[PDB]
């Protein structure tokens, strides 16, 4: 690391990367507007909250949490002009109402820490 | 993890662990105010800023761009009753007004995320 560099931290902040517990709630919240798959729940983060950002390590340790709380599904899905298949998820039906509540916490969440 | 734990995460938000950058001006703030060492510098910061933390291995990577860049010197101290010594950090000399201009990025950081 370069004097400059911490310089540059605080003119230019870098993104905030979201931690295990608000990923769960930001995928949820997408989720319960239909289904979506990990790199496009990455994408759309960062496309429409520029400073922000979903790692591999905590995109994958959330959907492991959800999985083996049975609160999604995945199975996949040949998408079209995409030769690779994606694993789509979706909210189980016994965890809509839960998923709804941890998806207000996300939407409050960013809304705070943008206005 | 657990439901709860997510819930916890918003209604009660965890401390700050200071990254690198940041930590490397407070820990520059405090030795313009005298000479400190590592345990002193992690546990002052808690006691001055409940709402943060700073980490064994952020201390050290701070510690190790410091001294690498001359910014600090150490040296041991024996203390009297304690059979163990005390590595002590202290200034560089020649870095009085780089480390003022630094520390005054931390007192900005400080005081925009708790004022």
């Amino acid at each position: 690391m370069k004097i400059e560099d911490i310089y540059q931290f605080f003119e230019n902040p870098p993104p905030t990367y979201l931690c295990q517990e608000v990923a769960i709630c930001y995928i949820l919240y997408v989720l319960l507007q239909g289904e979506s798959y990990g790199t496009e729940l990455i994408q759309q983060l960062e496309t429409e909250h520029p400073t922000y950002r979903l790692s591999d390590t905590v995109l994958y340790s959330a959907i492991k949490f959800l999985e083996d709380n049975r609160a999604i599904t995945g199975y996949w899905k040949k998408l079209e002009g995409r030769g690779r298949p994606r694993r789509m998820y979706q909210v189980s039906p016994e965890w809509q109402h839960q998923a709804e509540d941890l998806a207000r916490l996300w939407q409050n969440y960013i809304y705070v820490r943008t206005n």
